[PDB]
């Protein structure tokens, strides 16, 4: 693509918007930047030569543009963007800009749950093969920060929002891991509209990897599949042991993995299918499955002391992810479950089936705390903040108990990001969980 001479407007700053600014400047194009936030992150890092408009959108700038580069954090359906689209003004995002430039194959991963774990695992599979790999997207670096002539493979985590603005992805291997209700605040035509955004990832993919157990992951109209009891890649249970299999052949006894739990085993299958499709050697891919320890904030034991396990699952930002933490969970004593934040208009009802019995207490906070407490009011407490919830539950914790932050919500109503929520939980767990 050639941007020389174009009037380019970037909506959204932060590290990603900065990477877009830097991308254009390095190509001799000075873009303009706008952000609905008065003081967005990275503002002090924006060179003064770049004009900026903050605190609102500027329709004079948008309607004047030759190209609008929209952060995934702004809806295409925003009236100002729909007006520009109606006028024939091209709108793309950073992932589109990246795909037009990339000179190595791309493995592309989306889904409601599991996408960071699978992206990271395929990255580690590539590293173990000695491949020069760039891993990022919706995690790690913004994708444009990965671009490098020496890179031999890119592995991108892509969100539904990024996919809505991307048209030139031709992945060597692409997956939707699963589709469960999320982001309803951004999808007023509901689950199928969200699904449609993720289905874009398969367009012009060489290999599509689908979840045999989740029909919403399949194109509307020749994919490789993974699943539990069925799929090209599947699990084989042998007498209190589980194996990863490919078409009937055992490839790994999961006792060799550091990750545990069925959904992490299907994550491993999906990662293997993608790596296989990308041409990585099977042996080194399997080795990476044995070395990978997990991501921070993803069902992470932050303290195990005095008979109590404190688990930071701050990355559980939707109902499906909390369900994955709760389904089959073993707790000797009482589960003290922290829920709360911005639930993005989700129905939390599917969680209620895990919340019966005498051994569960809920501590509900943030914007949607009241809705969460309503799952089972008899065992629920509501506070404004997560710190208040922790200070309330800690005196009640007994040897054998579990304290689980798996909040089913985004963090942005009260936190910078889910990592800050997790770090704050870990600090408080260490304070409250020893004498
Ligand atoms: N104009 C403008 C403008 C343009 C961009 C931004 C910010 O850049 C983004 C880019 C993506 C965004 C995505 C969401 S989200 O509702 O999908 N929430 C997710 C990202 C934050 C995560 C966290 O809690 O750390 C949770 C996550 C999720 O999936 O819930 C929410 C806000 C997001 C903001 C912005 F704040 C303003
Ligand atoms: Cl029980």
């Amino acid at each position: 693509a050639d941007y020389q001479g174009k009037n380019v407007v970037i909506i959204g700053l932060g590290l990603t918007g900065l990477s877009c600014v830097d991308f254009f400047l390095a190509r001799g194009v000075t873009p303009r930047v706008m952000d609905t936030r008065m003081t967005p992150p990275g503002l002090d890092k924006l060179p003064e030569a770049v004009e900026r408009h903050t605190g609102s959108l500027n329709d004079e700038w948008l309607m004047a543009a030759d190209l609008i580069v929209a952060s995934p954090g702004i809806a295409l359906a925003h009236p100002s963007l729909s007006a520009a689209a109606d006028a024939g003004i091209e709108i793309v995002g950073d992932i589109e800009l990246f795909c037009r430039e990339a000179q190595a194959p791309i493995v592309a991963i989306t889904g409601s749950n599991g996408k960071s774990t699978v992206t990271t695992l395929v990255g580690e599979m590539a590293k173990a093969a000695g491949v020069n790999v760039g891993v990022g997207g919706n995690i790690g670096l913004p994708a444009l920060m990965l671009l490098d002539d020496e890179c031999e493979l890119y592995v991108l985590e892509l969100s539904s929002f990024q996919l809505e603005t991307t048209s030139s992805l031709q992945a060597v291997a692409a997956t939707i891991l699963n589709v469960t209700e999320d982001h309803m605040d951004r999808y007023p035509f509901g689950l199928q509209q969200y699904r449609a955004a993720k289905l874009r990832i398969y367009e012009n993919a060489k290999v599509c990897v689908v979840n045999a157990d989740d029909a919403l992951t399949m194109p509307i109209r020749r994919c490789v599949s993974f699943g539990v009891n069925m799929g090209d890649y599947h699990l084989n249970h042998q007498q209190g042991e589980t194996w990863l299999r490919v078409k009937g052949e055992k490839v790994l006894n999961v006792k060799e993995m550091k990750l545990s739990g069925q959904h992490n085993y299907t994550n491993a299958l999906a990662a293997l299918a993608l790596a296989d499709a990308a041409g990585l050697p099977r042996a080194s891919s399997l080795k990476a499955l044995t070395t990978f320890t997990g991501l921070p904030h993803r069902f992470e034991v932050v303290l195990e002391h005095n008979g109590v396990r404190w688990i930071n699952d701050s990355k559980a930002t939707n109902v499906g992810s909390t369900e994955a933490a709760l389904n089959g969970l073993h707790v000797d004593g009482t589960l003290h479950l922290l829920l709360g934040g911005d639930g993005k208009s989700a129905d939390f009802s599917p969680l209620a089936r895990y919340l019966n019995g005498d051994n569960v207490r809920l501590y509900c906070f943030g914007r949607d705390g009241a809705q969460l407490a309503a799952l089972r009011p008899e065992v629920a407490e509501q506070t404004e903040t997560m710190e208040q919830a922790m200070r309330l539950l800690a005196p009640r914790v007994q040897p054998g108990d579990m304290v689980l932050l798996s909040p089913a919500c985004a963090s942005l109503d009260q936190f910078k990001n889910f990592e800050q929520r997790g770090n704050e939980f870990a600090r408080l767990a260490k304070e409250l969980g020893s004498h």
